[PDB]
């Protein structure tokens, strides 16, 4: 029984392969078919290409060797090479023409959820090429997928010699009947054929995909369309700063480019972001997805007004300085969405660029105590329940795993009413006491929030709810203001508590706005629809964040 | 006596004022005078610009209100302003030309070096301008030198309205004779002044200096060349990373841009770059300063081969890989330096650019063992005294404070010749028991080394040196391989160790070779000459590495 698969990188796993390009290149130049690709693979196993694959020289080294066999091969075929004929060109434009195949990267990527160990095993070069970057790009993000990497150039071997195949065994830990060995070199195939692995020739990927699926009992082809790629916390970098003596606020970090600070609600988590964050990465953006104060691996003093927005606002603004950041764009959901639209309106020039997700920006009214219009909205009875010290905290904390799965739902798995919640004396009290998991959540997943809210609870967190008078109070010297930075406000039109038509005034404090909607979308946004939060956030950020 | 020192930002802090470009602008549009600065001003309490800096209205706001009172004066004063007539382009140029004035934070640096409470107290806007990052890094590196920050839109209230005085004292806590209050407006000095406070009028920094140093009986002026900022561990982002199951990376991280990873040497931490982090950032890099593996934070396991150079650079890898970072510019001092040059021989599509300080890169010599190489140079001694397990480790560990004052010298005041280590019996037998404290370092940074070494000892750096044999077979499979991407070698004239003569061969290895060297420099390059190492690799960064 199969319990690994091996790909190829050029021509199986990345497309169009190096091979094809130069055949193009022979076609685009009127040049004698083959010309290219036997200048390429001149000397055999004692060639130019041979020592570079190896890792013997580098590909800068290998350049002027490949040129001078173009010379000797042209010269035999008695034709001339153009005047302007440049290997670096030929093969800077192959290299960043190539992309990853995704359906196959998909079909990788399902082998390995249903228990199969993966590698890619790649005959490759050093590159020091000025654009090097690119190529270490699109290994970078290919890798992370796979439990092995297997660079010819690394090793010091090359397919199609025996002892790279003897080598991926032993790293694969697997006998040769327990691998199935993907490749689009029928020559590179024959060696673990010969050994008695599983060997698929790859041609179009689809025909490849039909014998892998056939051969494996998975289904690979057609399948519905994937969840985007989540987050290990223990594959993270965890990042740690003293925004002063007793608060220290934890963030995970990822990826390089403008800075995009990601602030989660209530009663969540940096994780609550596990979708967006490698999305963001890829984009091109560095992500700090924080603990907000009162969570996680964050500091969670006992005070009441430690959370008021003033002070969650004030510390915000120190990581930054204390992080040496100028800017950073600053995506809120819940609580977070709130924090955000406050840091845009005291602290436009630390704001590269605002997005919320649910949460409304909706200025306070100076003739009304903020009291007043929470009781005048039922939705919003759940925040006089959070009010009392003490008592939404022994609900919530009573049974963790319980908390989390009767929250966490999609819009049609909901298992809480949020009004009445004071009338019927909590939040669970019409509740199952084990519910089901819902279809966003796996139970490891849950367990993640139930190890994080062990340390400090639910007090922190509730607190950032028992500040109302004391933002209204702040938020009104605001009431002059407008927001002019680059914004974005994304609805979800299942969130029954923040609902899509709470931000229909807007426009008018934040005119040049910016709007994402989310059909069949509940509260939990960010892991309810990824897909679509991702789509969002990444066209507005290329759009207005840089 | 005094015991704080305020400065204002325009005019003192800044230079040249805002107040100065509109008396400019009128100048070059041959407008009447004062009509832009009278326009500034109109209403006076109850003007547009007095709402602007209270904070009641944005930057942008401001604008248009800025331009109807330009119309209403000019039509006043019965002129036509020009057609392009602009104040977003006016202030826009304003802003951007206003930078540090270097001699006025040189003498802040001074007062609070001497244990004065220093703060900026201002009165500015709420920046909302597209170009706004500008200003936000100006206030950035300004505001980290000061125990306080006083912004007149963040408190509501106004130079002269006396309010704002009696709140700069509530948060010195002093009395106003304990203050200096420096302002280039005499109009904001006055209520200072009327409080008891001592004032100076700042026209040319010189003179309001001079008037400084008189009252503070400090000297300000003709003072010796600083120090480079240093780092306060405590105030710095502390990162962590898994590499492996038992292995974790730790680093500082500062600053956006381009990621620069620095690689310390023995016995060291990531606080030997203290003098390069805060410059490194301020240049325009996030930089990323590592505890090396065996140190500090980071895992110490303890096996010799964890600490082989293949080892250490695969680790190196994965670091960037967990981070999400395609690319780092590697610098590296000693065995830093040396694990640099490997990554550039193996990784060069990882590595953006390569700059050691004094390690040389010397390829591996096939036809001799590392071991007889090493006992060749008297210099390398040392190398042969770490070999034995348990030796090095108990007379390092034995007094950490004589260690690192041992250790940690200028060229002028060495306590170790590194000749005869061997046949001495160690590093220290001719050494005294208690060391001088050397003019390069504090009690405290020696003490900040102590702590960290007390965690995991000697056992893991010393391990760095016990790879030879392995270190050198590794390094023979990249001998025919040249350094192709931007690297530059700093040399040391008085590290007798790392001799300037030894890079000497380096150009037939890495051609395009670029060099830096440092007069009367010992081997501690980092703290010995921090401001010449910082002016090359700050040089170099910004020609080689983007
Ligand atoms: O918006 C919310 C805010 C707080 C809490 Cl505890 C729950 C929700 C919510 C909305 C839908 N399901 O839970
Ligand atoms: O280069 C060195 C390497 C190791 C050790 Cl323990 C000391 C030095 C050194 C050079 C000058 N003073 O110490």
């Amino acid at each position: 029984t199969l319990r690994a698969a091996v790909f190829d990188l050029d021509g199986v796993l990345a497309l169009p392969a190096v091979f094809g390009v130069l055949g193009r290149t022979e076609e685009a130049l009127a040049l004698p078919r083959g010309l290219l690709n036997d200048a390429f693979q001149k000397g055999g196993p004692e060639g130019a290409t041979t020592r570079l694959m190896k890792g013997e020289i580098t590909l800068s080294q290998w350049i002027p060797l490949m040129e001078e066999n173009c010379r000797k091969c042209s010269e035999t075929a008695k034709v001339c090479l153009p005047k302007n004929f440049s290997i670096k060109e030929i093969f800077d434009k192959a290299i960043s023409a190539r992309k990853i195949n995704r359906p196959m990267l998909q079909a990788a990527l399902m082998l390995r959820k249903k228990g199969f160990t993966t590698a890619i095993l790649t005959n490759t070069w050093l590159d020091d090429r000025a654009e090097r970057d690119g190529l270490a790009q699109l290994m970078c993000e290919l890798k992370m997928h796979f439990d092995f990497l297997i660079e010819s150039c690394q090793v010091g071997m090359v397919k199609p010699e025996p002892q790279i195949y003897k080598f991926l065994l032993d790293t694969l830990k697997a006998s040769p009947s327990e691998v199935v060995f993907l490749d689009d070199i029928g020559a590179n195939l024959k060696p673990a054929r010969d050994l008695g692995m599983v060997t698929i020739l790859v041609q179009d990927t689809d025909t490849a995909l039909k014998e892998l699926e056939k051969v494996t009992g998975i289904q690979l082809l057609n399948t519905p369309a994937p969840l985007p790629t989540s987050c290990n916390p223990s594959d993270m970098s965890h990042g740690y700063v003293t925004v002063k003596p007793r608060v220290r606020l934890h963030f995970v970090e990822l990826g390089s480019g403008p800075a995009v600070c990601l602030c989660h609600g209530f009663p969540e988590s940096w994780y609550s972001w596990r979708y967006q964050i490698p999305a963001l990465a890829q984009a091109g953006y560095r992500v700090l997805a924080m603990d907000m104060k009162g969570y996680g691996e964050s500091s969670a003093p006992p005070e009441i007004e430690e959370y008021c927005m003033e002070v969650l606002c004030k510390e915000m603004v120190t990581f930054l300085d204390k992080l040496g950041l100028s800017q950073a764009v600053f995506i809120g959901h819940d609580w977070g969405g709130m924090l955000v639209w406050y840091m845009a309106l005291f602290y436009p020039e630390r704001v590269r660029a605002v997005a919320s997700l649910n949460t409304p920006f909706i200025p306070a009214n100076p003739n009304m105590s903020p009291l007043e219009s929470i009781k005048a909205n039922p939705v919003f009875d759940y925040q006089l329940y959070f009010q009392e010290p003490g008592v939404a905290e022994a609900e919530l904390e009573q049974n963790l795993s319980r908390t989390f799965k009767s929250l966490f739902r999609a819009s049609d798995e909901s298992v809480l009413s949020m009004h009445k919640v004071c009338e019927a004396g909590g939040l669970f009290v019409n509740s199952p006491e084990e519910p089901s998991l819902s279809r966003m959540v796996t139970e490891e997943e849950i367990q993640f929030y139930v190890q994080q809210f062990k340390k400090s609870g639910f007090r922190g967190p509730l607190n950032w709810y028992r500040n109302m008078e004391r933002n209204w109070k702040w938020a009104c010297k605001s009431l002059g203001r407008k927001i002019l930075i680059p914004a974005l406000m994304v609805t979800a039109e299942k969130d029954f508590v923040l609902v899509p038509q709470m931000s229909q005034h807007m426009e008018d404090w934040i005119p040049h706005l910016k709007r994402g909607h989310i059909e069949d979308c509940g509260h939990w946004t960010q892991m309810d629809k990824p897909t679509e939060v991702n789509q969002i956030l990444i066209k507005w950020l290329d759009s207005d964040a840089r």
